[PDB]
DNA sequence: CACCTTCCAGGAATTCTTTGGCCTGCAC
DNA sequence: GGTGCAGGCCAAAGAATTCCTGGAAGGT
């Protein structure tokens, strides 16, 4: 079905999404090495519906169907891949994401020359592959004795559709029901964004370009990890549903998100405290998240 | 028959979600 | 014979995501 717009497309990959490249020997007799480019997301398929438009967006790579019970979008058609630079060329990414990114676009530009057929391309290509992702597997560490550091990236929030992107892709959306033995009930919205600790730096800009929100480290259950959380009803009200009210979300998030906000308006027009409004906000968060049913 | 690329399917590691509960300090 | 609540904190668990790999089907 349907495209989508670039910065949420941007967006989305910063959260979820990787760039992969594989440097194997050859099975053949040939003491060589064959090297291919990927970038390729895996979903739960609720969303495979964002992949299709991922794809209608691009018209290159596959679309696998899993029987793990999720979706898979490939590209790897070497000159498919120049649609894929082309894009993060004109709306980059801000994530430590990009670094990846970048390698691949390094890597690609090696192969474009059709070196990598070449003694020199094995020695480039490896120095590339040394620095992204979890670096050289143990056979390649062996064949290729070599030194291999990695500052981390601070790039700024490009816009609202680049944050309904990733938030599609990484944020969540909490009702909290806390319910002494007054038995009244409370109610609370909460809006938060889970991180390794390698994006400090995008936390720090979601609080500064959103004006809210607090950062809570989580190190004692190792992840590491961090959360970025909006609880406040003034902001949640006043600032992050108009946000995403005018950049809409994407995929099942979206629904979960407008159930969020059916709750936002009962707690503004005080019908949370009643219980019969009150069941109305049980009602929703039991059918949203974790409890939707698709 | 061979190189090489593009694809699928599998899968282990771990990074997200999503989920709660506890605490505190104002207003009143 | 302060207390109710909103705005914060503390975290866990599994599963959705992150990466990688083996094997083989398409083009020359
Ligand atoms: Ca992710
Ligand atoms: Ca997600």
């Amino acid at each position: 079905r349907e495209s989508i717009n670039p910065w949420i497309l941007t967006g989305f990959t910063d959260a979820e999404g990787s760039f992969m490249l594989r440097i194997r020997n050859t099975n053949n007799r040939s003491v060589g090495y064959y090297t291919s480019l990927v970038f390729e997301i895996t979903l739960h398929n609720k969303d495979k519906s964002i992949l299709e438009n991922i794809q209608s967006t691009w018209k290159v790579g596959t679309i696998n169907n899993r029987g793990d019970g999720t979706a898979r979008l490939s590209v790897t058609r070497f000159e498919d891949l120049k649609v894929i630079i082309d894009h993060f060329e004109k709306y980059p990414l801000i994530t430590q994401k990009l670094g990846d990114y970048k390698l691949f676009k390094q890597a690609f530009s090696v192969m474009e020359n059709k070196e990598h057929l070449k003694e020199n391309g094995i020695k480039e290509l490896v120095r590339i592959k040394a620095k992204m992702n979890w670096g050289l597997n143990d056979e390649l560490k062996k064949a290729f004795p070599e030194n291999i550091e990695r500052p981390l990236i601070n790039k700024n929030i490009p816009n609202l559709k680049w944050l309904a992107g990733f938030t599609s892709g990484e944020g969540t959306f909490y009702v909290h029901l806390a319910k002494e033995a007054s038995g009244k009930v409370y109610v609370r919205l909460r809006f938060i964004i889970g991180q390794h600790i390698r994006d400090k730096n995008l936390m720090n800009s979601l609080i500064t370009y959103l004006g809210c929100g607090t950062i809570q480290e989580k190190n004692r259950s190792k992840g590491s990890m961090l959360h970025f959380i909006v609880t406040k009803f003034s902001d949640i009200n006043d600032k992050i549903i108009p946000v995403f009210q005018e950049n809409t979300l994407i995929g099942v998030k979206l629904e979960d998100f407008e159930d969020w906000c059916k709750v936002a308006k009962l707690i503004e027009e005080k019908k949370h405290l009643t219980e019969s409004g009150l069941d109305e906000i049980k009602k929703i968060k039991l059918n949203m998240n974790k409890g939707r049913v698709f």
